[PDB]
């Protein structure tokens, strides 16, 4: 009685809008794929509807970090299980990460904590794979982790985990020493067995491994991992992202002088025999012809002289592909330049799947759009159809079923293969009260969308103003067709591109106003919190840098508010448009003339969230005006340090708050629809109440709630946003950090 079913549905994009930095094919099972993103999870194909099926919408508030999928492994003796290594960051944004392990290819996991940080997220999470599974003895598992904790191992099946101390190198390569991201060694890379030197019930016996060290990066092992040795004769100074055996016996390797994904300036390509120890340079460029890593490394294993590799990053035009059928002696690029600037394609671009791809620019020879791809570290070639490719790149997963009309003078037909995949992190949600639209968001890096309907992929990427990241939208309640969303503008890119944009039409077309905060000496950079007035008749800009401006010309100009500390949230009310609503380090602020001057309240027992020790995403402060009812206003967030956390409730313009008692720990508050014979608005909250952890509505002001998800259901650390639908009673959208967007009804 304390839940009511729900039906959990994702709101569609199309592509994804993230990362996918691993896909990985059982080598026994044909059609058994898998992909595993950096903050958002892994999924598991489906092959009757060509679409994905997360396997971690049960990952919830505390273990949120098993959504960083830094490694994963499929059993090539039994299908039915799979394995992945978790954890979100190594440093001090994340604790100690765990080995996963699945005996129903993901529909349910056991976990084994480990003694050590896993990096989902970290430099270096497209090189491997570093999680592997004896092919011929399956219950044995090994491990290349990070930070100098070494090659890790378990004869168990992954039940439990021990450290291979005989392997002499833990990586020396370090991308970022100076900083507080990436300043541990990235440390090993990828683990490949040779299955031919092992027999069905005996462990194998000869074990490559690949290490971030500039120095010495490939290693062996030949009597099943005990003893150790670099392979005579490698290339030195590079970095190996993957290493992989074909059946001829030769082991081909990618290097980048970095670890990627970002970076890779420089760049190899190497083959070894097993059987004479020689190496080869097979490298597709050199010299100054080169100015990029090699990532992507694809084996044909129905072809087993075809390979492919990808640049990372190579940048511009666009990527490339390379394609060899002869073991890299020559290679074959799947563009050309003509007659520059013109290009030939081997390849064509669908993104019909998801049209917003093209980010609203009309495509050119040397500002292709879509791309082929970005951080292309990861390339797969189907190991039963050499006609079916696939790849990740920075914002979905790109593949082609008819790969070979490459070697007969056609053309590669690329698609969008993100079928089912939502990967974006969600800055901002709001339901329109009127319109088609019922849900606009602000996402990172794909800006956000006007979605109509919530099952086809919006056709239109936000642009004039185009960014990468929307880090808040509002709307003016009383003309809702007013609507500002602000982000961060690539002034280098486009020096007149403005990180604020204002639409009269309910976001379906967007501009630029003539400027943006300025303090004589320096412009904002934009981000933040914007609030828009109740009739649209002011726009308050709490901007990431230079503190709280506002603007009553939608824009044209700002002047510098006075009274709100810089870096505050605020919010406007959703009736009196001369009132604003201002918080900082738990202090609650009112303003009463639009913005342009704020006063302290009285409210006390606010979180100040100062706390040291609490990670990035730990903490949160969500604060709304009601709409239809001036002066009411819900707060949520807090932490436990403080020992102030929950929902408090304000009906006098934030002159002093109730904190209800009934709602242990809360961090965000939404309103949606009242429900049948109730007049006040539902509340769906993302809260802890009664014991449990969850999202909750409350059709009676709060006095009793109801948790409308369930354990399958909970998306990791939803600290993102929330909102409910002013049409739709019981409709809630909820957002997250690496699923998309959420939006679920009663059964
Ligand atoms: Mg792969």
């Amino acid at each position: 009685g304390m839940s009511e079913p729900y039906t959990w549905k994702s709101v569609v994009t199309g592509a994804g809008g993230g990362f996918v930095p691993g896909i990985i094919f059982n080598q026994t099972e044909p059609n058994l794929i898998y992909a595993r993103t950096d903050i958002g999870g892994a999924y598991r194909w489906n092959q009757a509807t060509s679409s994905w099926v997360s396997i971690s919408d049960s990952v919830g508030w505390v273990d949120w970090n098993k959504n960083g999928v830094d490694a994963l492994a499929t059993d090539p003796i039994d299908p039915n299980k799979v394995y992945m290594a978790t954890g979100t960051y190594t440093n001090h944004w994340d604790n100690n990460g765990q080995i996963m392990r699945s005996n129903d290819r993901g529909n349910t996991w056991q976990t084994t904590p480990l003694p050590f940080k896993v990096g989902g997220n970290m430099p270096g999470r497209s090189a491997g794979e570093r999680l592997v599974i004896d092919p011929n003895k399956n219950n044995i598992l090994y491990f290349g982790a990070r930070s100098g904790n070494g090659l890790w191992k378990s004869i168990d099946s992954g039940v439990t985990w021990s450290k291979v101390t005989s392997f002499p190198n833990v990586g020396t390569y370090i991308q970022n020493p100076t900083l507080d991201y990436g300043n541990d060694l990235v440390g090993l890379s990828w683990i490949t067995f040779d299955k031919s030197t092992g027999t069905l019930g005996n462990a194998t016996q000869t074990i490559y491994v690949g290490v971030a060290d500039t120095a010495s990066s490939v290693y062996r092992s030949t009597d099943g991992g005990v003893t150790w040795t670099a392979l005579a004769g490698q290339p030195t100074g590079f970095l190996p992202h993957h290493g992989e055996l074909s059946s001829t016996g030769d082991l081909y390797i990618t290097y980048s002088n970095g670890v990627g994904p970002y970076d890779g300036s420089k760049g190899e390509v190497w083959k070894y025999n097993k059987t004479s120890g020689a190496w080869t340079n097979i490298s597709p460029t050199t010299g100054t012809d080169n100015w990029y890593g090699f990532g992507g490394l694809a084996l044909d294993a129905q072809h087993p002289n075809t390979l492919m590799v990808s640049s990372l990053n190579a940048w511009w035009p666009d990527e490339v592909i390379f394609r060899s059928t002869n073991g890299g002696a020559t290679w074959s690029r799947i563009w050309d330049w003509g007659n520059y600037p013109e290009r030939t394609y081997k390849f064509s671009m669908d993104i019909t799947a998801a049209p917003w791809l093209d980010h609203g620019t009309t495509s050119t020879s040397l500002d292709p759009s879509p791309k082929l791809g970005w951080m292309m570290g990861d390339l797969e070639i189907d190991p039963f159809n050499s006609n079916r490719m696939m790849y990740g790149t920075g914002a979905t997963i790109y593949g082609s079923n008819n790969l070979t009309s490459w070697d007969t003078g056609g053309k590669v037909n690329i698609s969008v293969m993100a079928k089912g995949v939502e990967e974006t992190a969600v800055l901002g949600l709001i339901s329109p009260p009127t319109g088609t639209s019922h849900l606009i968001t602000a996402l990172g890096d794909v800006s956000g969308f006007r979605h109509e309907d919530l099952s086809v992929a919006p056709t239109k990427f936000q642009t004039s103003p185009s960014w990468a990241t929307t880090m808040s939208i509002d709307y003016a309640e009383l003309s809702p067709s007013y609507m500002v969303r602000v982000g961060s503008a690539d002034k280098e890119k486009t020096p007149s591109m403005k990180s604020i944009g204002i639409s009269n039409d309910g976001g379906v077309n967007w501009y630029m106003p003539n400027s943006e905060p300025s303090n004589g000496t320096k412009t904002t950079v934009g981000h933040g919190q914007v609030a828009v007035s109740a009739s649209g008749n002011s726009i308050l800009w709490s901007t990431s840098d230079i503190g709280v401006y506002y603007s009553k010309t939608s824009g044209n100009s700002w002047t510098a508010s006075a009274g709100l500390p810089a870096g505050a949230k605020i919010a406007s009310d959703r009736v009196n448009p001369n009132k604003y609503y201002g918080f900082y380090a738990g202090t609650f602020y009112v303003s009463v003339d639009g913005g342009a001057t704020f006063t302290a309240t009285g409210a006390s027992g606010f979180p100040t969230n100062n706390v040291a020790g609490l990670q990035p995403n730990e903490a949160q402060i969500s604060m709304k005006a009601v709409p239809g009812i001036e002066g009411d206003i819900w707060f949520a967030g807090g932490n436990t340090v403080e020992n102030k956390y929950g929902l408090w409730h304000s009906t006098n313009s934030g002159a002093s708050f109730t904190k209800l008692t009934n709602v242990e720990e809360a961090d965000l508050i939404g309103y949606g629809k009242a429900a049948p014979g109730q007049t006040y608005m539902s509340l769906y909250t993302v809260a802890k109440i009664d014991g449990v952890r969850g999202v909750f509505r409350s059709d009676d002001v709060g006095a009793t709630w109801v948790r409308i998800n369930d354990d399958a259901h909970q998306y990791a650390k939803i600290n993102m946003a929330i909102t409910g639908d002013p049409r739709i009673y019981g409709r809630v959208y909820l957002g997250t950090n690496g699923r998309g967007t959420l939006y679920a009804d009663p059964v």
